[PDB]
């Protein structure tokens, strides 16, 4: 990394160190929403990352990035998942917006002002986007909308939602009728619920309903209707490397944790490590994170050289959300009983894991998009 | 073959967990609330004199049909199960070892629940290695003055008898046979300090124990002699360990059954899912893991009520038993995608409370390497 | 198990104890026929373990069968392959035939005078038998045969072939075209090729090839053409149990050998079993073996109580057979590098082991099957 | 970046790997036939002086162009990169430790391939147990007199320097010092006593060794001072672990590659095998995992070649791409169904071969303890 950017991740693991680790075990203990966290971010310039000049002041390479959103993640994964989606739209906007939109957004967005979130998952499907239900009626110069999302992480305190919606439900074929808006908090689209969850606390993660929410047609994300899926899809590259650098995240605190304990408690006259048992999970945990950080800086160059890096942002994601669940689980082992107190960090690491395995696309559809990959690239880049 | 009582105190016990405890467990659970009402009918079930015979308490139900009520209660709620384990490991104790005087005693309001128990071993320093226990009492004239705690003692504050490992000769020669067991009354110095904050297992207290110059009398020796407690304890492991795998199968039971119906009922890309091979895998791994977990447990649990060596067959059934049912948990979680997150579906729950009984009723590492010294004592398995 | 029974079961250990194992490593190595052994299977009875009454001296109960093939397995897993298709088409038999064949065939297959083999699997697929081209076509009193089976294995020293084919290839549903014959060795039917294994060594896989191979239309198995897979169907209870015994068996011979070996090596002052890293293995190994043989004698106990018992039989299969690779993999380890040594036994349990989870139906179609019998039944049966 | 030149030898090996190597290594495989001309064009090549630098052989490529070398030899037939291992240990131990002299006699015949070398560590008694081992080396007027004996010894054959530890002083304190490393030639008493026999790794004659009274110069050793043979092995492990990953990347990228193209020429149900969920999740895991270890490889030989610490990345290198390729080979065998199980196709060969570098290149137990102390020892990962 430049110097530039290597002072970025050492400020992000600085503020994490002095600011975010204090702190995180009562908030994330009563689901506080964390404002002051939250805006020290905006300051440090964690919400314009991947936005570059002139609408903020520059986007840090991929290899950068991924270290910032691990940083943030070993502290809290809630404090990368907060800015996480709102990466994705930065990356949407940049790609595929139309010159006044990007200026009328990424400029707000960049210091945090603005922030956004993507909308795709349906309560009926957020595999099976296709059948989603949620419809964008042309009528004058308007889209009317109607339908609804769930899971919708940060939709509360963004003010603009990328949604993945129907404009032609009748479309043949089907794929052409699916389009993303950049949508307003405009009459109609209640912000209906929070839902309660194992992990990724503090931040809020929301039903939507849209009972005849009007937005100007400028709000397409682009110039032309049907572009929904191709546009996500390019989105992956980008939102599957942040949530990978978010399960390293988690699994670098995990494997700390553990490391330090199996140093500080001592059985049988010597430091747990020293019994086999234990220093093999260590030794296992230590080498699977090393593979799994390997991979997605692997990947990450792959996406800033701009090489095709689709299945290998997918791969990484894959194995570090797997592998930090593995760390994590093991982490609580080495702490025995106190592997399973509120009082030590592990447990929440436990909760955090399972997030980036369900909750953003599932492992299954990451294996069957893997699959269909190997088979068109012919096997790996070697 | 289960008697006929036997059968039934196991269809009670599974009609209990269905129209009694699964509509209150989410909010019991979530608030930390002790279930005072599910217990109170658990007393009255007989729960708490299932290893009690005559004259003491209504009969001792055999192993494998305790191991299914057992499993039955971790079914709708692990902590229903941990509320009766440790007392279950004391009336065992009390049979083998007591005197009886302090069978009479004791063992009659046990049965009834009246009087709970709890085991209290493990110690702020550890565990594993207890030996290195610091607890200690120290005869002067009839009494035994006990210093010291314990920590992660399960139903501490509503079990009013006390099965505390402790040394009695921390001199003695060989150091482990300065071991002994005590019954503790909650007696003036004997302190229950806190409830411990916890992952899962919730409703159910894990507390902290201070003992200041707490005097009982000599008679609360468990035995003649001082100096058996570890000998009377891996006895009272054949118990624990089968208890703590039949609890680890409940969970697991719970957890397969929510993600073969959910997978059922929801549908994506035109089918039910569970259509979708990723996630028939999971189902038929689920499956087939639970199926030699619960027959591994049985077949241990025939062995102890057979009179046969099961020392090895109890810890095989625990190790076993609670790494399946914390993959069935975590798969669990899998099948039901995002709503395995929510709070307002169960598998989280399970999956809270799976690491239990992996860290938390002696460990794994623990088990593992008991296993391989008793394998090397044997020649093998049982075959 | 009664008296007679248990005496079967140690009559199999001591002859695997006295015969098998002091010559099975020669033998295996050259991939030599083992006769004077299989024929002293023969005498013992081992091939009319499933025959009763009147064709043979009696059908042992599933639990003491599935004990005898995992003390075959366990000595050498081709002894206990040389007689599970065998055992299959005796159950077949039974089952199904007519009088008139039971009469012909049973009672020298009870001696193994005749042995018989299953052959279902085609060159163009094993899992996909629906799809199978071998027809027999009906011409006066005759069917005749054309087509091709691989990997079927004793085909050679088997003079009774069961052989799943199309007697109606244009059937509607195209299932009431399949039936099972009962073939003997007539002219046109070529046992073309023996075929190179891993492991399963000193018994023959081969190629078939039919060119009108012409047989009486009494070679049908029972009255009905297009039966044949509801008839496999019934034929896999015992054939699922049998191949979990023989994969509990290759799994004991792995673990005795390991804890053996881990008492009688040492390194660092101390047997090596002592070292927790192996402790450990052999914990592990021992506890899934438990595990696995628990399972395989409950699913044997409700096959011989007349309970279902198919998804059991599954389960015992699956479980048993990947318990089996994992147990002989461990086995290698706890040997170092004599693991890798031909003049210890682990290296053959490990080529072994992998023929169980391939090259009995694969695990992959018995997992898919396992999930449609959960669904069906609604669960375990507890 | 790799240079021209190294990017080059790469494409080269690649090329000798499918035009060469892949044509007859099932009928010399399978017959266990030493392959004399494969192993004389990788000496044409240059493959047994990639490690060594003018002035005595043609340039020492860098490590990340070496572990992609050794790869593809591997992919093609792990027995080949197993070939040069050993002698590219010995090369740079003379390199780092050699007398002038000693690199000066050696290391240009050693760069062609006109002498190969290779380490004899491995003892009847213990491979992991080094200082149990029985080796002598006792210094009479200006020889070294040398009893004992060695197995599994790589190579041991077609290698005229023999890299030997040995105890020179049996009695030292601490007994650590009184190991050392000669450079062992060809001398009477010198016994290669006989080729093992072995599940895979075949071509490569792996020996027992046995020293009766062979004396040898006290010019032999490695080194100017006795008792340093433990720091030098370490030294030498980095470069031995790094090439022992490779080449269990290269099996499976064998493997894998098998098992990805097999999946779309077979059909079954109507679509290419790959289309069905269970055998495209074991390709998407397959791939996932050696993206991983290949990753994690290119980063530990990278670490090397800066000149940065790389002792704990070379031995994670070496536990993961081993239990990766083992992982990966029993899939791929899975992948083919029943023509997995057939000596006419490849996988069950990888499958054979993958346990050489799991429990034959020290082992995977030993390996994990050696990470835990280096993960103590630096207080974590270097991020
Ligand atoms: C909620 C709850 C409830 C209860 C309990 C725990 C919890 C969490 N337990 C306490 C429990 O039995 C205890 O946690 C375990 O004995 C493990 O003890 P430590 O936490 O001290 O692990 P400890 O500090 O011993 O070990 C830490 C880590 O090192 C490992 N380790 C330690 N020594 C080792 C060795 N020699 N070889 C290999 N590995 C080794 C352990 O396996 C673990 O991974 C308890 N107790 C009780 O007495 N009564 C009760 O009612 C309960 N109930
Ligand atoms: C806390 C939190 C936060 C967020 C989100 C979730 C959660 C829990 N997500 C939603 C998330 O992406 C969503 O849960 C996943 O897409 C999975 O969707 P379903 O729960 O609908 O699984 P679904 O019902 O699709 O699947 C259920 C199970 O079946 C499997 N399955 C389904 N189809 C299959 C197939 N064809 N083949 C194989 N297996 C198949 C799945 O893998 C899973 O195991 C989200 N979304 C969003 O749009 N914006 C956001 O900000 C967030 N944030
Ligand atoms: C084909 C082939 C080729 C070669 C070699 C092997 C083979 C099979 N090796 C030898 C190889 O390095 C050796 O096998 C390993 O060092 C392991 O040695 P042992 O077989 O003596 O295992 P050993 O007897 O040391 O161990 C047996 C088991 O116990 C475990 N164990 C032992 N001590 C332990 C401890 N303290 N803690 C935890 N676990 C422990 C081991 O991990 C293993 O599971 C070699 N050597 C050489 O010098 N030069 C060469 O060229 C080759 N090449
Ligand atoms: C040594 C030996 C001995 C014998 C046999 C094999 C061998 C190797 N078998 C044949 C054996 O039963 C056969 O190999 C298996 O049925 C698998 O068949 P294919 O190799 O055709 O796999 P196939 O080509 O069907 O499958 C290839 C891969 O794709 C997977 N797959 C295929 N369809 C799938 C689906 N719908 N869903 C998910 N995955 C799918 C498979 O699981 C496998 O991984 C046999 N047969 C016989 O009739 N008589 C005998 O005596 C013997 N004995």
């Amino acid at each position: 990394l430049t110097a530039e950017e290597e002072t970025i991740v050492k400020t992000v693991h600085d503020f994490v160190e002095k600011q975010v680790k204090p702190v995180v075990r009562e908030l994330e203990h009563a689901n506080t929403y964390p404002e002051e966290l939250i805006e020290t971010m905006k300051e440090i310039g964690i919400f314009g990352l991947a936005i570059p000049e002139p609408y903020g002041f520059g986007a840090v390479s991929m290899p950068c990035y991924v270290q910032v959103a691990e940083e943030l993640a070993r502290g809290w994964m809630s404090l990368a998942g907060a800015m996480g989606g709102h990466t994705v739209v930065s990356k949407l906007l940049l790609l595929f917006g139309t010159e006044e939109q990007k200026q009328k957004y990424l400029p707000r967005m960049a210091t945090g002002e603005l922030r956004a979130t993507m909308a795709l998952t349906e309560p009926g499907g957020g595999s099976d986007l296709q059948a989603m239900r949620t419809v964008a009626r042309r009528d004058g110069d308007d889209y009317v909308i109607n339908g609804s999302k769930t899971w919708i992480s940060n939709a509360r305190r963004s003010d603009l939602v990328a949604l993945m919606c129907k404009t032609d439900p009748d479309a043949q074929p089907a794929h052409k009728g699916v389009s993303i808006l950049l949508v307003e908090k405009v009459p109609g689209f209640d912000v209906s619920r929070d839902l309660p969850k194992l992990g990724y606390k503090g931040v809020e993660s929301c039903e939507l309903n849209f009972t005849d929410a009007r937005v100007p047609v400028s709000s397409l994300l682009g110039d032309d209707e049907g572009r929904g899926f191709a546009q996500m899809m390019k989105g992956l590259e980008v939102g599957r490397l942040q949530v990978a650098a978010r399960a390293t995240g988690v699994a670098r605190a995990a494997f700390e944790d553990a490391l330090r304990y199996s140093q500080e408690r001592e059985s049988f006259g010597k430091p747990i490590w020293q019994h086999q048992s234990v220093g093999n999970m260590l030794a296992d945990m230590g080498t699977k994170l090393y593979a799994a950080r390997s991979l997605l800086l692997s990947a990450a160059e792959k996406f800033d050289a701009g090489q095709r890096c689709d299945m290998e942002a997918g791969m990484a994601k894959l194995f570090a959300s797997e592998t930090a669940m593995q760390i994590a689980l093991d982490a609580v082992r080495v702490h025995g009983g106190y592997g399973y107190s509120t009082e030590y960090d592990v447990e929440r690491y436990f909760r955090d894991a399972p997030l980036m395995i369900v909750g953003e696309g599932t492992n299954e559809i990451q294996r069957n998009v893997i699959a269909k990959q190997l088979v068109a690239r012919g096997g790996l880049d070697i």
